[PDB]
């Protein structure tokens, strides 16, 4: 967006668009330390199962310790996550193949952001 | 939270878990008002007002009585009722009478303590740690999105 301190947030959630491939942002900030934040953030769960299969093709493309950076990617995704506490940004990228729209996927793959990066503030109150 | 709790958990979550019928509780809590809680929580005309994977719902001729049309990837979608809609002691409960989808019998009560039911008929010809878990996760998220959208935190 141009956040607060989107500065180590600035090439990683910077993510090229096309006519294919989407991304989007996030408001979800909690106020224990961030470092205790990250802690849970390193620690590659949370398919969810629903339809009949499910399957996936994860990997790690960044990790960065003393900033607080962790890339996902598949093998089309490329989730990235950034941080008197802490901040939590959010922003990934994706692929449209026909069979629905925009506003569908970047809304299925948004909504689920939000429960994710919930779970995380519960974990660490404030 | 605690034991004094029964007020309106009793003649609701005191409740028939028979042979392939099973159930599950919800560790949550506010800082609001309960009536605060219960304005957002109480429109079942929107259950867009704060629950997740929502898509566009209807009703038919919000009410005790009234059916609607929720839906939420590939396909599947939601047809429910509305038993119990008490207003002063915060209660929803709703049937997913005449929807399309697997996931059978329901009667999701949401009381406020703040606590929501899920029932569902044991088999979706599958698992039984997956029926729970995928549901009671459906369920955490929303009710976690409950907690947001007012001022709890």
């Amino acid at each position: 967006r141009g956040m607060h301190v989107p500065e180590h947030v600035a090439m990683h959630h910077t993510h090229d668009v096309g006519p294919d491939q989407c991304c989007s942002s996030v408001v979800q900030m909690i106020h224990a330390p961030p470092e205790s934040v990250w802690a849970l953030v390193r620690r590659f769960k949370v398919v969810v199962s629903g339809l009949p299969a499910v399957s996936s093709t994860e990997r790690l493309e960044i990790l960065d310790e003393e900033r607080h950076v962790i890339s996902f990617s598949v093998v089309n995704y490329r989730s990235v996550t950034t941080l008197e506490g802490t901040v939590v940004v959010e922003s990934y990228i994706v692929d449209v193949p026909p069979g629905n729209t925009e506003e569908e996927t970047l809304s299925f793959v948004d909504t689920i952001v939000r429960c994710n990066l919930q779970s995380l503030a519960r974990s660490t109150n404030r």
